[PDB]
């Protein structure tokens, strides 16, 4: 049993980038990798569809607020399709260390998560910056749901 991460977002916004960090010197385009959240193991089978589903992850870029509205319009769609079932899905703006060039604020986007029931986090695939935080959370919450 693994648990299969679909990431989703817009392009260019780091979902690659994502992936390819999360994996990951170990032994399991699909990345598997597996991990102790909580003292307790899981493996993860993160899919980057672009290049079933136990979680989705909607990916947008910080410095490019067109990719966090197209990932509220994502994350509208999953809920107007998947019902209930509603498996787990996590907001996350990638390229946090692009300070100057950000469109979008913290607040912002932990306000639509929360609105849009969303876990919010922000990444930093360039910075190796709350990447693991963002695959702990997702098996974090996928049990949250049994
Ligand atoms: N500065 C910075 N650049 C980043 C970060 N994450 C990704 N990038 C850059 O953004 C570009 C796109 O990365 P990529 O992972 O391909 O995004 P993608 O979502 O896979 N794009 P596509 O939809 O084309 O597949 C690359 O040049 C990558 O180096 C980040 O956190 N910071
Ligand atoms: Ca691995
Ligand atoms: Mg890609």
């Amino acid at each position: 049993s693994v648990y299969k991460v679909l990431l989703l977002g817009a392009p260019g916004v780091g979902k690659s980038a994502l992936a390819r960090i999360f994996g990951g010197v170990e032994d399991g385009h699909t990345y598997d990798r597996s991990i102790v959240v909580d003292g307790e193991e899981a493996s993860l089978m993160v899919y980057d569809i672009w290049e079933m589903g136990d979680a989705y992850v909607i990916v947008y870029s910080v410095t490019d607020k067109g990719s966090f509205e197209k990932a509220s319009e994502l994350r509208v769609q999953l809920r107007r399709a998947r019902q209930t079932d509603d498996v787990p899905i996590i907001l996350v703006g990638n390229k946090s260390d692009l300070v100057r060039s950000r469109e979008v604020s913290v607040d912002e986007g932990r306000a639509c998560a929360v609105v849009f029931d969303c876990k919010f986090i922000e990444t930093s695939a360039a910075l190796h910056h709350n990447v693991q935080a963002l695959f702990e959370g997702v098996v974090r919450q996928i049990r949250l749901r049994r």
